[PDB]
C-alpha cells in the first residue's frame, strides 16, 4: 500500500560545494579498514527529557529522541579506556544509525540535530552500562 497514485518527484534545493579535503593521507593503505564490531543491543531505559535550554532545541531533541526513546545501538564491553571513550564509541555509533536514517529520511541535521542526538544517547548509555555493570556487580561479582 505505497502512496495513492505512483512515483512522483519530491527534491529540495540542494547544491554540493567546492572543498574536498585530503584522501585520509596518502601511504601505505594496502586496502584500508572499516571496524570490528556491529550495532547491538540489549536493555533499554525510558525516554529521558534533556533541557538543552530553549523550546526550539527541546523540539528538535523530542523529534529525534524518538528516534532512540529506549534503547540505543553500543558493543559488548570486552574493553576498556577513558570512561567517556567508552560512551562516545556507544552513541557516536547510534548516533551514526540515526543521522543515517533521518538524513535518508527527508529531515536535515545541522548542530542542532547531532548535538541533540548525541547529548540524549550520550546520558541514554551512561544509562545503559550502569544497568550493565549494576547486573554485573550482583552476579558473581569480581
Amino acid at each position: 500500500m505505497q502512496g495513492g497514485g505512483t512515483h512522483s518527484q519530491w527534491n529540495k534545493p540542494s547544491k554540493p560545494k567546492t572543498n574536498m579535503k585530503h584522501m585520509a593521507g596518502a601511504a601505505a593503505a594496502g586496502a584500508v579498514v572499516g571496524g570490528l564490531g556491529v550495532y547491538m543491543l540489549g536493555s533499554a531505559m525510558s525516554r529521558p527529557i534533556i533541557h538543552f535550554g530553549s523550546d526550539y532545541e527541546d523540539r528538535y531533541y523530542r523529534e529525534n529522541m524518538h528516534r532512540y526513546p529506549n534503547q540505543v545501538y553500543y558493543r559488548p564491553m570486552d574493553e576498556y579506556s577513558n570512561q567517556n571513550n567508552f560512551v562516545h564509541d556507544c552513541v557516536n555509533i547510534t548516533i551514526k544509525q540515526h543521522t543515517v536514517t533521518t538524513t535518508t529520511k527527508g529531515e536535515n541535521f545541522t548542530e542542532t540535530d547531532v548535538k541533540m542526538m548525541e547529548r540524549v544517547v550520550e546520558q541514554m548509555c551512561i544509562t545503559q552500562y550502569e544497568r550493565e555493570s549494576q547486573a554485573y556487580y550482583q552476579r558473581g561479582s569480581s
